[PDB]
């Protein structure tokens, strides 16, 4: 019914569904087909384009991320566990 933002808590589904809404935005595609058991890659992106939107992406969660790190989590997985961990250590 509500829908929940995150209140500082936010949650896996929240981020997840996030990362995948966030580049079916930027691209315009659709959600459903957009790449989340895929790499950026198949976005067909030059190395320039990380930078920019990787940055976009980061900036909106006030996050920043590392140059080969962003090469380590290519995939939505990778990245959603990664964020929700920013909220979990272990």
């Amino acid at each position: 019914g509500h829908m929940s933002d995150l209140s500082t808590a936010p949650t896996l589904d929240s981020l997840r569904v996030w990362l995948v809404d966030c580049v079916a935005g930027h691209l315009g595609l659709d959600a459903a087909t957009i790449a989340t058991d895929l790499p950026l890659t198949s976005y067909g992106l030059d190395s320039v384009y990380a930078l920019s939107i990787a940055a976009e992406l980061e900036d909106h969660l006030d996050v920043s991320l590392d140059p080969t790190l962003i090469w380590d989590h290519p995939t939505i997985d990778a990245l959603s566990t990664a964020l929700v961990a920013e909220l979990r250590s272990a």
